[PDB]
């Protein structure tokens, strides 16, 4: 039994009208349709879920909106405070960063998405379902605990993992976080704390410009239990897969959790403006596959993923078809790009590459 969330505001997200940060005339950035951030390219991985047949195969589970208690277990007061204010103007606003725009009733669709997370996460650590793909908007791995940052209002992950230790009462759970941006956010909330391992693979100073060294490991009882796996450029499904295999599912092995919550971006895909990274959709689909059997082997298979970033409406809904038929076991369709993006390469482990997760290698011991 593999629950599915999809809700209709996730596609109703409303980014404005600039390109990244807001449309200026003095600056001469011109108003466009798209933002980068538009919600058609989550809706597109929806519809192909739907359309491919792949949705016959899923439980599909309403969010339920996060509660105030809920987003406060892994935010501030004053955070929540801010986004309610913002929410309530009549044309919403940028929420503090200058590319992180919410439209106005936009705390609505962010208390949806962190609690699309939180359901799932209920349903798979109670048993009624195995495993499950909760396809959220706006993602979450950005949103440190006071404060929305880098397009995230609420880090759903983590409001998810909180509400796993404190309701349920897990004692230990894992984010791994494949988006190709560091997961500054997820890090920051569980910084001094054991009980959540924070993991995140990314495109080295890709976004935050000034954070996810491999040096930044938690503090005090936490030390040790935040893993940064920064990357060159370019990397591709060899160095991904290199990274799972020698330093992400050791970790998990040596860490036992009871859950492991993945932040699934397919920004490190290799047609995404965002990132520089050349993974394609069955390098997303191995990724899931180990991910997926480490958790059957530690954990009951109790996984759950819950979607991040990704900004190619054209490619994404392939890399995230591919997860959930890892998820279901049932394969749909192929990827059609899959020929034409072979040919480009990331397919072979470069020493670079090699060099930067070994890096990583010793931490491990500390877990
Ligand atoms: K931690
Ligand atoms: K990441
Ligand atoms: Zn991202």
């Amino acid at each position: 039994a593999i629950g599915y969330v999809w809700n209709t505001l996730y596609g109703w997200v409303d980014t404005g009208t600039g390109s990244l940060a807001a449309a200026n005339l003095t600056a001469r950035m011109q108003p466009i349709s798209h933002h980068l951030a538009h919600p058609d390219t989550k809706r597109r991985f929806h519809e192909l879920v739907c359309a491919s047949g792949q949705i016959e195969h899923l439980t599909p589970i309403a969010a339920v909106a996060a509660t105030d208690a809920d987003i406060l277990r892994a935010h501030s007061a004053a955070h929540l405070e801010n986004m309610k204010r913002v929410s309530n103007l009549p044309t919403g606003g940028d929420t503090g960063d200058g590319i992180t725009m919410m439209g106005n009733g936009g705390l609505e669709i962010a208390r949806l998405s962190a609690g699309g997370a939180v359901e799932l996460t209920r349903r798979v650590a109670t048993g009624e379902l195995s495993a499950g793909y909760a396809l959220v908007n706006p993602p979450g791995h950005h949103a440190p605990h006071n404060a929305a940052m880098g397009f995230c209002i609420f880090n759903n992950t983590s409001v998810a993992a909180g509400y796993a230790r404190a309701v349920l009462g897990m004692e230990r759970v894992a984010i791994l976080d494949w988006d190709v941006h560091h997961g500054n956010g997820t890090q920051d909330i569980w910084w001094n704390d054991p009980s959540v391992l924070t993991i995140s693979l990314h495109q080295h100073l890709c976004f935050p410009p000034d954070s996810g060294y491999s040096t930044e490991r938690g503090a005090g009882n936490g030390h040790g239990y935040n893993i940064n796996v920064p990357l060159p450029p370019g990397s591709g499904n060899a160095a991904y897969l290199h990274a799972m295999d020698q330093v992400v599912l050791p970790a998990l092995r040596a860490y036992r959790p009871q859950l492991i919550i993945v932040g699934s971006g397919f920004d490190a895909s290799m047609l995404d403006p965002l990132a520089r990274m050349m993974v394609t959709a069955d390098g997303f689909r191995q990724m899931a596959r180990r991910t997926i059997d480490c958790a059957a082997d530690i954990c009951d298979g109790r996984i759950v993923f819950v979607q991040e970033g990704g900004y190619s409406p054209h490619y994404l809904p392939f890399c995230g078809l591919a997860v959930i038929e890892e998820l279901t076991g049932v394969r749909s369709l192929p990827d059609p790009y899959h020929e034409f993006l072979a040919g480009m390469g990331g397919n072979t482990l470069l020493d670079a590459e090699r060099a930067a997760i070994e890096e990583i290698v010793p931490l491990l011991a500390d877990i």
